[PDB]
């Protein structure tokens, strides 16, 4: 039976659970810690040498890693992933934008401020995050002011990939009211059948 | 005719030029500055709101961005990219690992040290790059010690994506002799027909 190794509250892990649920796959969740008892354990590194969650393990033992690769793997042949061509390429562009220009600022600031509550250890990092995260939101705003979805005329895994952390941007100290087209898109994605939100970290973390 | 907006010496821009030449596409290179005269100019931001090179613009006006998306776009239907399935997923995994775990350390160290020659101004960051870049090479080494290519039995865009900066790792002060499987793989990729190396940055300056 299929397993997701993940951390409760993680947007990257949410991507994996969300696409599995959207595409009709049953799975077992395995709560995995950070460090020698989890992501840096012998057993885990045997699944993923990179030492990161999410990892999805198929009933045949195959271990899949990288949240955006997991989105691509399970969305293949569904309306969540266009076929090769311009639309698929536009999806790819947003997924690499997400990993390079968005996640490292939004997800990280949320982690440091609302998960660890270590704002004080990362003043420099956090100011940079605030600036570069705002720039990533500006890119999303510019696009979503003119089209309601990231690609083509309907939702795709590009929307899922950027929704993962953007829907919880308040925990990274971003006020989405200042990016009204992004806010409207967050609401549009949240209203889609089958989409679930990450509850507030304060309510799910020990 | 097709254009590539890029920076000479850039590994990410090399990915675009390299896949276009491997797949038989002629292109015009357009050198693009960093900042108001290039990547942050109004004309360039109209092509790519992210304000980053490479950008590939087709004759019909279509502007493509993100070096790994550009690899995916032009490799589709060629031996460089398998059709959907497990091997194709393995390719994706390496492309995301490259962007998240490898490029931000190896490409950035190379740029700050060997392009800008400002190592003295980025101490904490470059120490972090040295540590995390080494970890990324360890992942590559563990794989490549057991097989010659990143995915399956032959070269794919996974190899191209990782080769782009790894082949010039010496400019970020990584000695590839210390990762012998990665060293062997760099030579293996470099020997494929039509693969061109990025010239040393000291020849470009
Ligand atoms: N590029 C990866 C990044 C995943 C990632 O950063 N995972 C984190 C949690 S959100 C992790 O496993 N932390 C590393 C550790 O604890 O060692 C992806 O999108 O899957
Ligand atoms: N994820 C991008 C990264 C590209 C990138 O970092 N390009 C830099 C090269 S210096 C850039 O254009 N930055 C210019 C700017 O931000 O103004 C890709 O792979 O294409």
């Amino acid at each position: 039976s299929m397993r997701i190794y993940g951390m409760n509250g993680s947007g990257n892990c949410w991507k994996a659970a969300q696409i599995l649920s959207l595409t009709g796959h049953d799975f077992e969740w395995v709560e995995t810690s950070s460090g020698a008892a989890g992501t840096r354990s012998a057993d885990f590194l045997a699944l993923n040498a990179i030492g990161k969650v999410p990892v999805v393990v198929l009933d045949d033992g195959t271990a899949l890693r990288e949240s955006n690769a997991i989105l691509l793997h399970f969305a293949e042949g569904t309306p969540w992933l266009p076929p090769p061509g311009l639309a698929r390429t536009r999806v790819h562009e947003w997924l690499f934008f997400e990993q390079y220009s968005h996640e490292p600022y939004i997800a990280v600031a949320r982690y440091l401020k609302s998960w660890l509550r270590q704002a004080h250890l990362h003043e420099a990092r956090l100011a940079d995050c605030a600036t570069r995260g705002a720039a990533a939101l500006d890119v999303m705003e510019q696009h979503l002011a003119g089209e309601p979805w990231l690609v083509g005329e309907g939702p795709t895994i590009a929307d899922l990939a950027l929704f993962a952390y953007t829907h919880r941007a308040e925990e990274a100290d971003f006020d989405l009211a200042q990016w009204p087209a992004v806010l409207a898109w967050v609401d549009r994605v949240a209203a889609l059948p089958g989409i679930n939100l990450i509850p507030p970290l304060d309510e799910i973390l020990p």
